[PDB]
């Protein structure tokens, strides 16, 4: 009956469903709301999830995991390349795309990302199904912001092959935001902040929400950073105190290794909630029992320099998105690491002490998005688009920016581009395209009899007005002799829908770097030329 919302992530996936107005997150088999994405092969059958994670270090050279970081690439990838390096099972390369090959039931199997990311879409499949009593074909699945058109084919191939219909693909911030509501709430545009810390991935988001509409305005992190570092300086720390102790080394022992990282993981999430934690392991290397201690501070000191680092995404995300600390408006926690009380007292002082969305299970936020779109896409006065003019070169320059409260008067000063330049042709554009090739043009008009003049030295004054009925206004006046013209837009009929601007402003996401060279490669920013620059002969 109802579509299911699923966040498929690089080491655990999640799955939700919107039903009698609550979201819920479904537990697994073995009754786990979030399940490994892991795939084990043996000599006689195809785990998935908890099972194929449980007996990873009996098959690590069959056991698949982190396949989310080859997925909708190429094979000669510098990021494949560098991530093939860390794994223990083998990775080959198949006419231009990467393969896992692995051994099952005594043969060599390859798989391309997008297989193994399908098989653990059909083991969250068989989790929704069994807690909802019926086949579940319809479903919403998440990913990264930074997913190109590529990446995110796959991830619908993905989801195609394990016999979901995917109804839609959008990114795990944004669904973070729809699950705590920030798109529906009042007044202007608010500018989101997703900090997304899990297991071994770290994304910080910067987002503008303005009446439903979800912009990416940058994106930040590490690809490498989580929470299996904080258990690595734990398990490095406890190796040193083993040895300075009992003068032993344990790190030849592996089994001695897996049982001090797996106290030290479970150590860590205590000091999420207490101010120590015991490690207490029964003959941990060569008969010692191993009984301590640690203080949340002395976790914080090991991790000081990876927790402080998180900061440093932030100031890049602010900075590409052209925004202060002071002009976010909403902070978002995803992902289980963000428990971690320093990091929350990190972000919390570097906002000046704004408070944080921490509310839902930063585990489940992102399934929690998806549910609530996969229920709205199954049945559950402004601008619509920014409005300027053609400058020269053919490039857009706003003068009502996006989602601006209507009645509104904006008025800007332009000049001439060549010299004794007569007239200069306003060209009203409507998008959010850097060049008027890539937006809608709405009217035009002429402004003629410029007094000869150099180039720069005209003024002509650009006046948009838009009154409550949203009927747009465009009026050009020479400031040196009083001359003007207008012309009068409808803006009206409904001749937009919201997936139409969507669609615009996930284009204008997708081209942001080449629509920024292309801006500012003219010197000048308000010249106007006298001729329609994309009716121009061109090679
Ligand atoms: N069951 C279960 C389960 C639920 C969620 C996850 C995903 O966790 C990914 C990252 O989130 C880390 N993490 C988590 N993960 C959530 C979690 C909850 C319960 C269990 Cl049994 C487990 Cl082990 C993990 N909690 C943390 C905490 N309280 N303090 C510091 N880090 C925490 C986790 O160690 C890893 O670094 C993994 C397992």
């Amino acid at each position: 009956g109802p579509a299911v919302g699923i966040d498929l992530g690089t080491t655990y996936s999640c799955v939700g469903v919107f039903q009698h107005g609550k979201v819920e997150i479904i537990a697994n088999d073995q009754g786990n709301r979030t399940t490994p994405s892991y795939v084990a092969f043996t000599d006689t059958e195809r785990l998935i999830g908890d099972a194929a994670k449980n007996q990873v270090a009996m098959n690590p050279t069959n056991t698949v995991f982190d396949a989310k970081r080859l997925i909708g690439r190429r094979f000669d990838d510098a990021v494949v390349q560098s991530d093939m390096k860390h794994w223990p099972f083998m990775v080959v390369n198949d006419a231009g795309r990467p393969k896992v090959q692995v051994e099952y039931k005594g043969e060599t199997k390859s798989f391309y990302p997008e297989e193994v990311s399908s098989m653990v879409l059909t083991k969250m499949k068989e989790i929704a199904e069994a807690y909802l009593g019926k086949t579940v074909t319809n479903a919403v699945v998440t990913v990264p912001a930074y997913f190109n058109d590529s990446q995110r084919q796959a991830t619908k191939d993905a989801g195609t092959i394990a016999g979901l219909n995917v109804l839609r693909i959008i990114n795990e911030p944004t669904a973070a935001a729809i699950a705590y509501g920030l798109d529906k709430k009042v007044g202007a545009e608010r500018n989101v902040l997703i900090f997304d810390l899990g297991g071994g991935t770290f994304d910080v988001s910067i987002l503008t929400i303005a009446a439903g509409i979800f912009e990416v305005k940058s994106t930040a992190g590490d690809t490498h950073l989580g929470g299996e570092d904080f258990d690595n300086r734990m398990v490095n720390h406890f190796i040193a105190e083993f040895k300075r102790k009992h003068k032993k080394d344990i790190s030849e022992n592996k089994r001695a290794v897996r049982r001090l990282r797996t106290a030290c993981e479970r150590a860590k999430r205590t000091l999420s909630s207490s101010t120590q934690a015991s490690i207490e392991i029964d003959s941990l290397y060569e008969g010692i029992d191993f009984y301590t201690s640690i203080t949340r501070a002395r976790f914080e000191e090991l991790n000081a320099d990876l927790f402080r680092g998180t900061l440093d995404p932030v100031e890049k995300a602010l900075r590409d998105a052209k925004l202060d600390k002071s002009q976010i408006h909403d902070i978002v926690l995803v992902g289980g690491s963000t428990r971690i009380p320093k990091i929350q007292k990190l972000l919390q002082d570097f906002f000046n002490g704004k408070e944080l969305n921490k509310s839902i299970n930063p585990d489940e936020a992102v399934a929690y998005g998806a549910a609530v779109q996969a229920a709205i896409l199954s049945g559950d006065d402004v601008t619509p688009l920014s409005l300027g003019i053609e400058t020269a070169g053919g490039v857009m320059t706003v003068l009502i920016k996006r989602n601006t409260t209507i009645p509104t008067k904006q008025t800007q000063t332009f000049t001439t581009y060549s010299d004794n330049q007569p007239g200069v042709l306003i060209q009203v554009y409507e998008g959010e395209r850097a060049m008027t090739k890539d937006n809608n043009l709405l009217g035009k008009f002429e402004l003629t009899g410029i007094p000869p003049a150099p180039r720069g030295v005209p003024q002509i004054e650009v006046t948009f007005d838009i009154d409550a009925n949203g009927i747009l206004n465009v009026s050009a006046v020479d400031k040196s002799t009083g001359k003007e013209n207008k012309i009068t837009i409808t803006n009206d009929k409904g001749r937009l829908s919201k997936e139409d601007i969507e669609r615009m402003v996930q284009e204008a996401e997708k081209y942001k770097a080449e629509d920024e060279k292309q801006r500012d490669k003219v010197s000048s920013k308000n010249s106007l030329e006298s001729y329609a620059f994309n009716m121009k002969a061109t090679v």
